[PDB]
């Protein structure tokens, strides 16, 4: 893996919740949330509820979410990628879901490995990723501009997006 010298998340693949393999250069252009998910939360209704709030008011100027389940925070993502698609589908989610992913560790989503060095992508103690619904804000460019964590509801990332539709 090379990883470690991209310079965007345009360089990156990933499978859909479908499991279709998803070239992330489609994102393009376009103001990325890349978030991991899970079901079983007590912050699992008010992540999901606002994201799709985000995605709805502002997909029109070039928002998108790139939204990864993911099983390793108190094991609350059992489900399989079928189930947790239909669990998305409860909350109205129209934004993108991808197939259940590692984001730390040697089998951590090459992708998640990136942003997490990332100059922007660091996290309040370092980069590893600390609890489920950590969101990484991406520029059209596909370059990390910021990170917020698990304690941070998606409402907060809205203030910092007008910057970056230009
Ligand atoms: C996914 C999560 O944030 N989480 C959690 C819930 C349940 C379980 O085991 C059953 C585990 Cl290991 C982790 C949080 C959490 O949601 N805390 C709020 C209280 C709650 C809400 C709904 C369901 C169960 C608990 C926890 C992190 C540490 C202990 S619980």
């Amino acid at each position: 893996d090379d990883w470690r010298c991209a310079r965007s998340m345009h360089e990156f693949s990933a499978k859909d919740i479908d499991g279709h393999m998803v070239n992330l250069d489609k994102y393009r252009g376009f103001v990325c949330i890349v978030t991991n998910v899970a079901s079983q939360x007590g912050k699992t209704e008010v992540n999901y509820t606002q994201l799709v709030d985000l995605h709805a008011r502002y997909a029109e100027s070039g928002l998108r979410i790139l939204a990864f389940p993911c099983n390793q925070f108190g094991k609350q993502e059992p489900g399989s990628n079928e189930e947790i698609k239909e669990f998305a589908a409860g909350y109205n989610v129209k934004f993108d879901m991808f197939s259940k992913i590692c984001v730390n560790g040697d089998d951590a989503h090459p992708l998640w490995k990136w942003m997490k060095i990332q100059p922007k992508g660091k996290g309040i103690l370092g980069n590893a990723i600390k609890w489920n619904f950590t969101k990484f804000l991406i520029d059209k460019n596909g370059c990390v501009v910021k990170r917020y964590g698990p304690m941070e509801e998606p409402l907060v990332i809205e203030k910092d997006l007008p910057h970056y539709f230009h």
